[PDB]
């Protein structure tokens, strides 16, 4: 369904043709057959399944590759299977200075095209298996914002268990991002949420309580996504 002239451009040694081929693909990503079976998978496979795929060396080609994956999610029926295939690489890019925001918008499109629950689970699960603190905190930052955007469409029990791990990080940036997420959760879950943290070390508990105080009386924004 792609002509070899785009397919070839995509694997060109010259990043300038890859840029063209990618952007080319991106410009027309709009109007493939939304009823073709597995069209979403075919299109996302074309960017991820080749080489170097999402191991792009050129930051700008990568940027537009992320943009393709996002657009496919927005425009076509997406399976959790297609998400599984690429999401871990996307999550890793959360810590990329230049491409982090574009990786996050892929995650958001994945969540809207499937379910927030499914993607948050995959995101936090991988963030913890993985071992860079920046990916961890950036993952909490994304889940935080997604709760604001989608509403609390999550299971509180496991979510509290996840943010508990982050709140007990030796890394202060991860801690702060997890604690901030507690703040956001309190807008949906109420004062009772604080009881799940009532037995943390004084220092930590004090920090959580501060953020909890700033948020628990606040009325949450109407969801802007997933509606």
């Amino acid at each position: 369904i792609l002509p070899a002239e785009i397919l070839n451009g995509l694997v060109d040694s010259n990043w300038k043709n890859r840029l063209a081929a990618v952007e080319q693909l991106l410009g027309e990503i709009s109007g493939f057959d939304a009823k073709q079976a597995g069209i979403s998978q075919i299109l996302i496979r074309t960017i991820s399944g080749r080489k170097p795929g999402l191991k792009e060396m050129n930051f700008q080609v990568l940027k537009f590759k992320l943009d393709i994956i996002r657009s496919v999610a927005e425009n076509y029926p997406l399976t959790t299977t297609t998400v599984d295939l690429v999401i871990n690489e996307i999550i890793e890019k959360l810590a990329d200075a230049k491409n982090g925001a574009a990786a996050a918008d892929v995650l958001s499109a994945f969540a809207e095209a499937t379910k927030l629950e499914y993607v948050v689970g995959k995101v936090l699960s991988f963030a913890f298996e993985q071992k860079s603190p920046k990916v961890q905190s950036e993952a909490f930052n994304w889940v935080n914002r997604s709760i604001i955007e989608f509403g609390f469409q999550l299971q509180p029990k496991t979510l509290i268990e996840d943010v508990r791990k982050g709140v007990q990080s030796t890394n202060p940036t991860v801690r702060a991002s997890a604690i901030q997420m507690v703040g956001t959760m309190s807008m949906y879950m109420g004062k009772a949420l604080m009881m799940f943290f009532d037995s943390e070390k004084p220092a930590l508990k004090s920090q959580i309580q501060v953020e909890f105080d700033k948020n628990v009386g606040e009325k949450p924004p109407k969801p802007v996504r997933g509606v």
